[PDB]
């Protein structure tokens, strides 16, 4: 037990660095959102009780290229609620603040990317159609105002929702994925689709160098994956690039011949889509307490280390690393030996395309000792 540490936070009811600093939010015994921060490479956490107390209890942070932290939260999924930090460096938020004041009454499911030079990119879901549509702003440096990029990028055409997830490679460009749903009911998830822009949201294109004209709807997306309804199909996961941006999606579903869902890779190596199934599961569930988590990955050149939460393995915080996601095979290991129950991982971004550390966010999950786990992976 030389290399991995399990380093605590604090006790509570997302992560991510900037040069020297992580910082870290998540809302104490009392409700309140803390901001914190530290030094890398030490345990000492500076916490700090915000003014603000607590799509339930959704929190996202993210640090700009002067060194703001913008900080978005949802809690009763109406008006936007949003702060930056009075200074760079600070933890100190100022009042809520709007983006453009257009479309900010029915905000759920925040999440903030960074984009080239210092730019934020932030992608929200709107209610104010009725239905959730996915919004996507961009905060400019240079002008430190926020303008609308996309008002309408996915579109269900009142056949459907789409559940995406997106990523920001260490090139610049921004990678989108999705799965379509049908109904209320979670059986009824199918598919996995894919777009991504170089352009800071600008134009959008399919991986094989296809314009998309958008909006992007069932008929003209992009299939990464033909995955049917009733396929056990989970929505809203998690996607990575790697340095020549190529896409990674990590996902679960059931085959048609099995009762057993299983994680997944999809990838295209910048030919085709290829898919792998990642552990050798034996215990069925439906969809229709989850026992399985949605996954996250982290990917260097093709290597990949995806981490998962299983109850065939304890619900442990869990790994599976291949050195080649295209011939090598699967080293499942447990990162921790408890359980972590209802846990799902999530990581600090930032830290591994800046620095190839895996640093993860974990937490007993039904107070509960938050902790950074420093994962080894090289
Ligand atoms: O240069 C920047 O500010 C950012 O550029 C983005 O493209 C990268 O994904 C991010 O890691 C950088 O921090």
């Amino acid at each position: 037990l030389r290399q991995q540490k399990l380093v605590e936070v604090a006790k509570g009811y997302s992560l991510v660095t900037h040069g020297d600093e992580q910082y870290i939010s998540y809302y104490d015994a009392d409700g309140y959102l803390v901001l914190g921060k530290r030094k890398l490479n030490s345990k000492q956490w500076t916490l700090h009780r915000t003014q603000y107390r607590g799509a339930h209890n959704i929190i996202s942070i993210m640090v700009d290229g002067e060194g703001y932290l913008h900080v978005s939260f949802d809690h009763h999924g109406h008006k936007l609620n949003y702060c930056r930090s009075i200074a760079p460096g600070s933890l100190e938020l100022g009042d809520k603040m709007p983006m453009t004041g257009v479309d900010e009454g029915n905000v759920t499911y925040p999440e903030f990317y960074p984009l080239t030079d210092g730019d934020l990119l932030f992608v929200y879901r709107s209610g104010s159609s009725g239905r959730g549509n996915l919004v996507m702003n961009r905060y400019s440096l240079k002008d430190h105002k926020w303008a609308r990029v996309q008002d309408v990028l996915i579109d269900g055409e009142d056949k459907r929702n789409a559940y995406w997830q997106l990523y920001v490679d260490e090139k610049g460009t921004i990678h989108l994925s999705w799965v379509w749903r049908e109904t209320w009911q979670v059986e009824t998830n199918h598919d996995l689709c894919y777009a991504r822009s170089f352009d800071n949201g600008v134009t959008w294109y399919k991986s094989d160098g296809e314009q998309y004209k958008l909006p992007i709807t069932a008929s003209n997306a992009e299939y990464a994956c033909r995955i049917p309804q009733n396929s056990e199909l989970i929505n809203q996961t998690s996607m990575s690039a790697d340095a020549g941006g190529n896409p990674y999606i990590a996902t679960y579903w059931r085959s048609s011949d099995s009762e057993v869902p299983q994680y997944r890779i999809v990838w295209n190596d910048g030919k085709t889509w290829h898919n792998r199934q990642v552990t050798d599961r034996k215990t069925p569930f439906t969809l229709k307490m989850i026992p399985v988590a949605r996954p996250r990955i982290v990917v260097e050149d093709g290597e990949i280390f995806y981490i998962f939460r299983d109850e065939e393995r304890g619900s442990r915080v869990s790994m599976a690393h291949t050195a080649d996601v295209a011939n090598g095979k699967w080293i499942v290991t447990d990162l921790t030996d408890f359980s972590v129950d209802a846990w799902e991982p999530s990581h600090d971004t930032e830290l591994w395309k800046k620095q190839r550390k895996l640093n993860l966010f974990v937490q007993h999950t039904c107070p509960q000792m938050i902790y950074v786990l420093e994962a080894n992976t090289n």
